[PDB]
């Protein structure tokens, strides 16, 4: 289930760690483990074929209306999410209105 962290909360901005991709209809992005190291998200399947990069901010901006960035290494897929303006219960909040889980 969902219970795990990955989220970092950074000033007015909010680092998560993720795959290079938004989500699709209905913001689907469960909380990561350092285990998997790599969480997974819901998005389109041009967006899962790389465009999910610049369709992150376009879909997950969208998809809450925040500023979402790429960050970690997507060289190797696995990157760590940063959005701008956003916080981790915001980030949750979203997962636990959408997903309807939250992180404790």
């Amino acid at each position: 289930v969902i219970t795990m962290d990955c989220l970092r909360e950074v000033g007015d901005d909010l680092l998560v760690n993720i795959e290079v991709s938004p989500a699709s209809g209905k913001f689907g992005i469960p909380s990561y483990n350092e285990w998997r190291k790599r969480i997974e998200v819901k998005i389109h399947s041009p967006p899962q074929k790389g465009k999910a990069n610049r369709e992150i901010i376009k879909e997950f901006s969208e998809t809450f209306g925040r500023d979402v960035e790429i960050v970690s290494g997507q060289k190797s897929r696995q990157k760590t999410i940063r959005i701008q303006g956003m916080g981790r219960d915001l980030f949750l909040k979203l997962v636990s209105e959408k997903f309807g889980l939250e992180i404790p």
